[PDB]
């Protein structure tokens, strides 16, 4: 049929645009090709963990994989599994695999819940057309409230065996005169402690996080999203993927719309059209609707940046053999509470989440997921054969990150005595995993394909308000950003456009 407005998908900048737009009375559809996480499963529990990872944990994979960093350790509960609609969505293009959430709530439901506001000179230097006043100022306390970022309480994480993995990292970074941070967060640091003192279901201290958590974990489905429905003014429907997008010859848009089962059955395709089409389906999903639509003809006035700009935020993993004085323990808490943060906004720069370890006894690993500044980006170009975008992005264009990330182990290293290790992430010698990523950035850039507030360029009443937006690198773990970002953009869009 018609309503208003309808938002594509239910990560970040969806939740926010969808909430402020039933508070201003406008009925909105949201329209998630993941499922609602509310059914308990085989074992009791809505998601599994990750020493017993099955179909919940993958989309559309006939077999489970290990969290990167683990397969020396996990390997061993690996599975084949039905392909099915699970949560988490490793999306392989040619020299990169980008990791994102599949579900109501998206990457919410299987990140780590790290909530940090990036650098002030640093965003400033990355969109320089954003007043950077009202933006720390306003939008990014409005987002830190809502998403009900906590603080992890100091004794506590000094004294517990469920964080010495991250105490251990931080004395040896010590020792390289490189000091650490702690990592605001959106899982409850209280009901934390609660697991711990064994009064309360455990989530991050059973191996739970990449799969989703079973509690503890504040996603959007919680915070933002719970709000939204609470509007009385918006509707999620579920396994309900889009697939084009056209404008009308009326005005406004129409939407096809694919409803599948949990087995990835086609059950029914929809058109369904509105005034106000906003986009929230990710880096990634935005990004291939709309370089879609232009290389179909059904959004033809496009223009050419819709595609381009897109980085991994400097991802790069590594990891520490530790000496056998400083185990990092078998009790890892699964939420990570420490940063290294070495990012002075030079080439230099690093940004380390002092990541745990899901194995469960002693490896003496350090694991780090380093965010860099590497002027590298990819595009997104439509392959008209298979009706896929894909990303143009090759393994060289990481090795700036590469670079900046081991220059900064190599200090630790060479205070410390340490080495790498080398046979984390496959059979060769490969101390720096550099063609994964857990934040994707781009491919709508703000201001480039869109105007500095999301409307795409070409397009009334067309707005994208996710990580697609952002150029590439942001310096620090990103859905703050995107919150914040979101919450700018749809109230001036609402005053303005609405
Ligand atoms: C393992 C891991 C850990 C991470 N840890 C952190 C962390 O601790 N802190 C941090 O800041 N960031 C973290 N990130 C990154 C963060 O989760 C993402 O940056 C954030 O979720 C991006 O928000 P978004 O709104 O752009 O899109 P997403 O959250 O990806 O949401 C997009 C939604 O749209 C849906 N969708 C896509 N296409 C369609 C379509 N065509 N039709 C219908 N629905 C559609 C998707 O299913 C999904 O639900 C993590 C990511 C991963 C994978």
């Amino acid at each position: 049929g018609y309503v208003p407005a309808v938002v594509i998908g239910t990560g970040y900048g969806a939740a926010v645009s969808a909430l402020r737009l039933g508070e201003a009375g406008v009925q909105t559809l949201m329209l998630e090709m993941g499922q609602l996480w509310n059914q308990p499963g085989p074992d009791g529990n809505i998601f599994c963990g990750m020493l017993n990872p099955d179909k919940r944990s993958s989309w559309f994979k006939n077999r489970t994989e290990a969290p990167l960093g683990s397969f020396l350790w996990l390997d061993v509960v690996n599975r084949n599994i039905d392909p099915y609609a699970g949560v988490l969505d490793r999306v392989n293009y040619d020299q990169m695999s980008v990791y994102v959430g599949r579900g109501v709530g998206g990457g919410s439901l299987v990140n780590g819940g790290m909530a940090v506001e990036p650098k002030r000179s640093y965003f400033e230097e990355i969109l320089p057309r954003v007043d950077s006043s009202e933006m720390y100022d306003r939008y990014f306390p409005r987002a830190n409230s809502m998403l009900r970022v906590n603080h992890i309480d100091t004794k506590w994480f000094e004294d517990t065996e469920w964080y010495k993995f991250a105490r251990v990292s931080r004395e040896q970074a010590g020792k390289a005169g490189l000091g650490t941070v702690f990592v605001p967060n959106v899982y409850d640091f209280g009901y934390m402690q609660r697991e711990a003192a064994g009064e309360v279901p455990k989530s991050a201290l059973a191996t739970e996080v990449i799969y989703g958590n079973n509690h503890g974990k504040q996603s959007l489905d919680k915070t933002y999203l719970a709000a939204a429905l609470g509007t009385g003014k918006v509707t999620i429907q579920t396994l309900h993927q889009v697939k084009t997008i056209r404008q009308t010859k009326d005005g406004g848009y129409a939407l096809t719309v694919e409803q599948k089962d949990t087995d990835g059955k086609l059950l029914a395709t929809k058109e369904i059209s509105c005034r106000y089409l906003f986009l929230g389906a990710g880096s990634l999903g935005s990004t291939e609707l709309l370089v879609r639509a232009r290389d179909t003809g059904t959004l033809p006035n496009l223009n050419s940046e819709v595609g381009a700009g897109w980085g991994p935020n400097g991802n790069i993993m590594t990891a520490r053999a530790n000496h056998m004085w400083n185990p990092t323990g078998a009790h890892q808490s699964s939420i990570p509470a420490l940063g290294i943060d070495a990012w002075d906004n030079s080439d230099s720069s690093v940004f380390a989440e002092i990541a745990p370890m899901p194995a469960g006894l002693e490896t003496w690993v350090s694991l780090y997921l380093a965010i860099t500044k590497n002027p590298q980006r990819g595009t997104f170009v439509y392959d008209a054969a298979t009706d896929r975008a894909k990303l143009n992005w090759t393994r060289d264009q990481n090795a700036p990150a590469v670079n900046a990330a081991k220059a900064l182990f190599d200090r630790i290293n060479k205070a410390n005595g340490t080495i790498y290790r080398y046979d984390l992430f496959g059979t060769q010698l490969k101390a720096f995993a550099d063609d994964f990523c857990y934040h994707p950035l781009g491919g709508c850039v703000l201001g480039k394909a869109t105007d500095d507030y999301g409307r795409v360029a070409g397009y009334k009443n067309l707005y994208v308000t996710d990580g697609s937006l952002i150029p590439g690198s942001v310096g620090v773990l990103p859905f703050v950003t995107i919150t914040a970002l979101a919450e700018r953009n749809v109230e001036r869009i609402i005053k303005q456009d609405v």
